[PDB]
């Protein structure tokens, strides 16, 4: 699809067994979900944008179905005030900003 | 252009006669730029981000170039980790993410 940005561009997600909404951020580098239990190990990290930083916990080989498309990679789950879909996993639906 | 994400879709602006880099942001609302001296008038505005919010100084209807496109639009100014071109000004260049 092509999403205009007239709005956020929201789309539906799968992550470990849930649905979700998330924003498709090409600002942001990395994959943030809302507090939710994952699968398999993790390891403590800082993320930090507006306002500051929050503390995640990094999972790596997660599959999210974003929009109907499966991607893997690295996801991180903390405290975020938006679930977003950063350019780790936007990279592996093949999107791109077009003007 | 067509902009692929394995690198931040970082850009040059030129805003009062200066260039700059800029990150083109989908996941913003807003363009929040660093700290700079603007004309006019300024209006108060919080934005949200992930580690909290943050007071910045909302100037309307600035000049910017963006990657060789010209907008005349709402620019904020405050402590942004990086100058941040969002969804305001990518509808005036005409921008859609597309996969
Ligand atoms: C500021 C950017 C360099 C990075 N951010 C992504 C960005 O798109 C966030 C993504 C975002 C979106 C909503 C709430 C929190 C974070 N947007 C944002 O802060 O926008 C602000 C300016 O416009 C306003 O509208 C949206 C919030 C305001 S970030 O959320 O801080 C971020 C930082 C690091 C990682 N790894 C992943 C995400
Ligand atoms: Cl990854
Ligand atoms: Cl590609
Ligand atoms: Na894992």
């Amino acid at each position: 699809p092509q999403i205009t940005l007239w709005k956020r561009p929201l789309v539906t997600i799968k992550i470990g067994g849930q649905l979700k909404e998330a924003l498709l951020d090409t600002g942001a580098d990395d994959t943030v979900i809302e507090e939710m239990s994952l699968p398999g190990r993790w390891k403590p990290k800082m993320i930090g944008g507006i306002g500051g930083f929050i503390k995640v916990r990094q999972y790596d080989q997660i599959i999210i179905e974003i929009a109907g498309h499966k991607a893997i990679g690295t996801v991180v789950v903390g405290p975020t005030p938006v679930n977003i879909i950063g350019r780790n996993l936007l990279t592996q639906i093949g999107a791109t900003l077009n003007f």
